[PDB]
């Protein structure tokens, strides 16, 4: 429709602009259909565009799929937020974890663990002393810190119970069910002709590798399976397997309350309508990086269909963007080769989505 066309168009156009932004690509959801737009280049040296097809890292937006995991092995039986974290991994015997739950890892408030892992952290050894050494800045539950330490170990331990790496767990409870046939942890040699490159300082980059990575910013995907994402978190009731319909409904619960932002497990949702100037202010590092104290809501609000949910998501070379309101069937993903501003993102779609609401 090209109400959606032109609303998109003139959002996006002057944002690539501003942003001096490689290549883009955009999905719209809207009453249950896809509506794909892409821009400019995937990989600047050979002059390859961006396409439907074009796999771009998503970065942070990678806890969404993680917290959804965890939901899942929730759904089944094999794990339970309320689980000290020494149950799943004894070995962590350091005193300061006692009252440490799989909650607190999953919510970003077992009380200051660090936005990265350090670089010196390689083996299964290195991660255990690591934590072992880690003292706590505030007590559990008190303060939220956003960080990949955190949900990174929640994945970790998560898929314990199963058996299954953490990879191979992704791939057959997530990625499989929903149809996500071009969402990879690992891209295959088979599928490097369509993985863009990020651009950083106007370098052509890929994400290194690191501990925790694939469970807190390692997934790469197309728009196609994005969009598909999207509409599964839009409406859960349409999935078919069980636990993992029942595990994208614990990712939107609402577990911990900071400012007018509610914490789920990977998903960050605000009462709709929302005001603009709240989630794009809110979605600057200064406010989304910084520690802050949280108020419990106890028990947990299940999943509000008025609701802006969203993430937005960073590596080194590439910047994305997800929010969707459930009650109006409405979604969309931003994905970018380029770490640009936040603000950018959000401001964008919320002139996108509030034209079409
Ligand atoms: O290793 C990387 O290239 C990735 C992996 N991404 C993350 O760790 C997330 C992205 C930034 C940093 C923490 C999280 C964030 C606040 C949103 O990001 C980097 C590293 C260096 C510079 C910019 C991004």
């Amino acid at each position: 429709p090209q109400q959606i066309n032109d609303i998109v168009h003139r959002t996006i156009t002057p944002l690539i602009e501003q942003q001096k932004i490689p290549g883009m690509a955009v999905a719209v959801i809207y009453q249950g259909k896809p509506y794909y737009f892409t821009w400019g280049y995937a990989d600047i040296a050979k002059k390859q565009p961006v396409t439907q097809q074009t796999l771009f890292e998503l970065g942070s937006v990678s806890k969404t799929f993680t917290g959804v995991l965890g939901g899942d092995a929730i759904a089944r039986g094999e794990i339970k937020l309320s689980d000290p974290t020494t149950k799943y991994w004894p070995e962590l015997t350091a005193k300061q974890w006692n009252g440490i739950t799989l909650l607190h890892l999953a919510t970003y408030t077992a009380g200051g663990l660090p936005l990265q892992v350090p670089d010196e952290v390689k083996s299964s050894s290195d991660l255990l002393r690591f934590y072992q050494n880690w003292q706590p800045a505030w007590a559990p539950g008190t303060q939220r810190l956003y960080a990949n330490s955190s949900i990174g170990l929640f994945g970790a331990l998560a898929v314990k119970p199963s058996g299954l790496s953490f990879e191979q767990a992704m791939q057959t409870r997530v990625f499989q069910p929903l149809k996500l046939n071009h969402t990879w942890i690992n891209v295959p040699p088979a599928e490097e002709k369509n993985y863009a490159w990020g651009y950083r300082e106007g370098k052509a980059v890929h994400v290194s590798p690191g501990a925790l990575d694939a469970e807190a910013y390692g997934v790469k995907s197309t728009i196609e399976d994005m969009a598909r994402w999207v509409q599964s978190n839009l409406k859960p009731l349409d999935i078919n397997e069980k636990t993992l319909q029942q595990g994208i409904q614990l990712a939107q619960s609402r577990y911990w309350q900071t400012g007018d932002m509610y914490q789920g497990l990977g998903w960050e949702m605000l009462d709709w309508p929302v005001n603009p100037d709240s989630i794009i202010n809110g979605s600057d590092n200064k406010i989304a990086l910084a520690a802050r104290p949280v108020k419990a809501i106890t028990p947990p609000t299940p999943a509000v269909r008025a609701s802006w949910v969203h993430k937005t998501g960073a590596t080194g070379g590439f910047g994305s963007y997800v929010a969707f309101i459930p009650e109006k069937e409405l979604g969309i993903v931003m994905l970018a080769n380029k770490n640009y501003p936040n603000p950018a993102r959000v401001d964008a779609a919320w002139q996108i989505l509030n034209a079409l609401q």
